[PDB]
C-alpha cells in the first residue's frame, strides 16, 4: 500500500498472510477452512497466517495453519490476468474470534464510485522499496470502467475492476496481491495487478469477485 495508513492491529481480522518462508501474499478468511486469493499468487509449499499485525514478530494472537490444497480457478490466464483468483483450504479449522474472522462474499457486484478497504503489507512507495511489518490500509472508491480502460495500455477483461486515484499517490503495490477489497462489508475485489503503484494515470485492478460466487460456493461444497 502507497500512501494509506496503519490499519491498527487486527482491524482487518479476515486479512491473512500467505507465508512461503516469508510473506508473499495476502488472502482473505471466507470460512473457518478456507481462504480467497489470488490465482497469480499461487505457488507450492504455502502457510497460511491469520490474526496477524506485525509479521516479523509474535505479537499474541496469530495462528499459522498449513494449506492442504490450492484450487486456481479453470480459466484463469497469465497472459491476460483474466480470472485471477484461487481458492486455499486450511488443514485444520480456524479458531473464530475477534482478531480472526471471516468476510462475507457479495451478492451483488460494487458500484463505481462506491468507497473500498483495500489492505496489505506491501511495498508503500512508487519509487524505491520500503516493506512495512505491520497492517497498512487504503480506503480507495471504485473508477468506472471507461476511465478503467483509457488508463491501461493492457486489455481489461469485464472480471476486472480498477480501482484508486488517477492522480496517483494513493495504491495498492506488490506485496497486497491476493489481498482484500472490501466494499461494504463484502470482499469485492482481490488485489490482482498494476503498472508499477501509485503513477499517474496507472490505477489498481483487482479481481471481480462478484462474478465468482457461485464457483466459489459450489468448489467449497464439493472439497
Ligand atoms: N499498483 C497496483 N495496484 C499493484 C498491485 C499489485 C502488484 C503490483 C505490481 N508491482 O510491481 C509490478 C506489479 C504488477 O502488477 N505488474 C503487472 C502489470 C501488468 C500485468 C498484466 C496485466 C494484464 C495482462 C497481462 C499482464 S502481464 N502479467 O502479462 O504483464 C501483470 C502485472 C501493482
Ligand atoms: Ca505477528
Amino acid at each position: 500500500i502507497v500512501g494509506g495508513y496503519t490499519c491498527g492491529a487486527n482491524t482487518v481480522p479476515y486479512q491473512v498472510s500467505l507465508n512461503s518462508g516469508y510473506h508473499f501474499c495476502g488472502g482473505s478468511l471466507i470460512n473457518s477452512q478456507w481462504v480467497v486469493s489470488a490465482a497469480h499468487c499461487y505457488k507450492s509449499g504455502i502457510q497460511v497466517r491469520l490474526g496477524e499485525d506485525n509479521i516479523n514478530v509474535v505479537e499474541g494472537n496469530e495462528q499459522f495453519i498449513s494449506a492442504s490444497k490450492s484450487i486456481v480457478h479453470p480459466s484463469y490466464n497469465s497472459e491476460t490476468y483474466n480470472n485471477d483468483i484461487m481458492l486455499i483450504k486450511l488443514k485444520s479449522a480456524a479458531s473464530l474470534n475477534s482478531r480472526v474472522a471471516s468476510i462475507s462474499l457479495p451478492t451483488s457486484c460494487a458500484s463505481a464510485g462506491t468507497q473500498c478497504l483495500i489492505s496489505g503489507w506491501g511495498n508503500t512507495k512508487s519509487s524505491g522499496t520500503s516493506y512495512p511489518d505491520v497492517l497498512k490500509c487504503l480506503k480507495a472508491p471504485i473508477l468506472s470502467d471507461s476511465s478503467c480502460k483509457s488508463a491501461s495500455s493492457f486489455i481489461i477483461t469485464s472480471n476486472m475492476f480498477c480501482a484508486g486515484y488517477l492522480e496517483g499517490g494513493k495504491d495498492a503495490c506488490q506485496g497486497d496481491s491476493g489481498g482484500p477489497v472490501v466494499c461494504s462489508g463484502k470482499l469485492q475485489g482481490i488485489v490482482s495487478w498494476g503498472s508499477g503503484c501509485a503513477q499517474k494515470n496507472k490505477p489498481g485492478f483487482y479481481t471481480k469477485v462478484c462474478n465468482y460466487v457461485s464457483w466459489i460456493k459450489q468448489t467449497i461444497a464439493s472439497n
